[PDB]
């Protein structure tokens, strides 16, 4: 589990979107696994605008923070899960890293703000959806 909160969005896995989620729809995208809904408080976090492939993303099933280098957003095969059938998601970036499907929501970050969340894993891999593309989240 896990969200971004920018100005007055909240930013969500779509497999993980709650009713009120859904009841505030401002975007969602089933081939990046994304949903954005709109807040009434209004939320900090900083998204990054650029090209980092490395940075730290936070990992629930250790409680820990780790190092990732990851590939540039791309369409990756997933396979199918009960959220999805099998399908190509797009805009996700590939680590090395531990991950299991609680993992996720949570953040990717370099020092320049929030890249993305985790959406995918598989063994000693981690995949997160990027956000660093959706300039409209700022305004
Ligand atoms: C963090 O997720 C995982 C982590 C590890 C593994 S495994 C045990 O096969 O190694 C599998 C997963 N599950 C995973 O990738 N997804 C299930 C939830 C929907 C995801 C999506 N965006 O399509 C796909
Ligand atoms: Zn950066």
């Amino acid at each position: 589990s896990g969200a971004i909160y920018v100005g007055n969005y909240r930013v969500v896995n779509r497999h993980l979107a709650t009713h009120n989620d859904w009841a505030n729809l401002v975007w969602e995208d089933s081939s990046r696994d994304l949903l954005v809904s709109s807040t009434t408080a209004q939320g900090c976090d900083t998204i990054a605008r650029c090209d980092c492939q490395t940075g730290v993303y936070y990992c629930s099933s250790r409680r820990k923070h780790y190092p990732v280098s990851f590939s540039k957003p791309s369409l990756i095969f997933v396979e199918a899960s009960e959220y999805y059938p099998a399908r190509y998601q797009s805009h996700l970036m590939l680590a090395v890293g531990h991950s299991e499907p609680g993992d996720c929501g949570g953040i990717l970050r370099c020092q320049h703000g929030v890249v993305g969340i985790v959406s995918t894993g598989g063994n000693g891999l981690v995949g997160f959806a990027d956000v660093r593309d959706l300039l409209w989240l700022d305004e």
